[PDB]
């Protein structure tokens, strides 16, 4: 309702539920635990052009729940499936600054299904936020 730029820095509140991985087997009862990890890359120019080197370390976010993201300037985001038994189930681009933008279109948060190549695909609910007090990049 009430509007105000004071001077925070907004959060993206990004949601991963209802994983499909393609079932191809039915009889078996164990718990394999796969975990996804989340890479935070930085947005930066060189003299050789642009570049994209990852400052912050990878990330675990919980399953089927809601975790908070941090806001800068061309902010993105990689969800890459893993698991055991395995090297690589599948992989997805997505924009952490973007999507800040995309969610305020739908006055308030947008709703994206990301398409995990070659195989996989699950629903991205990001949400608006803002912040209180937080760092500034001078």
């Amino acid at each position: 309702g009430s509007s105000g730029s004071s001077g925070m820095s907004p959060f993206l509140r990004i949601g991963l539920s209802n994983f499909d991985c393609g079932s191809c087997q039915s009889c078996q009862g164990e718990a394999v635990n796969p975990y996804c990890a989340v890479l935070v890359k930085e947005y930066v120019e060189s003299e050789n052009g642009q570049m994209y080197i990852q400052k912050k370390p990878t990330m675990y976010p919980p399953w089927d729940s809601t975790f908070d993201a941090h806001i800068n300037k061309g902010r993105v985001m990689q969800i890459i499936v893993k698991g055991k038994n395995v090297d690589l189930i599948s992989e997805t681009t997505v924009e952490l600054y973007s999507l800040a933008e995309r969610c305020r279109k739908n006055n308030g948060k947008t709703e994206i299904w990301l398409e995990l190549k070659p195989q996989g695909r699950m629903l991205m609910n990001a949400r608006y936020f803002l912040e209180m007090s937080g760092p500034s990049s001078g």
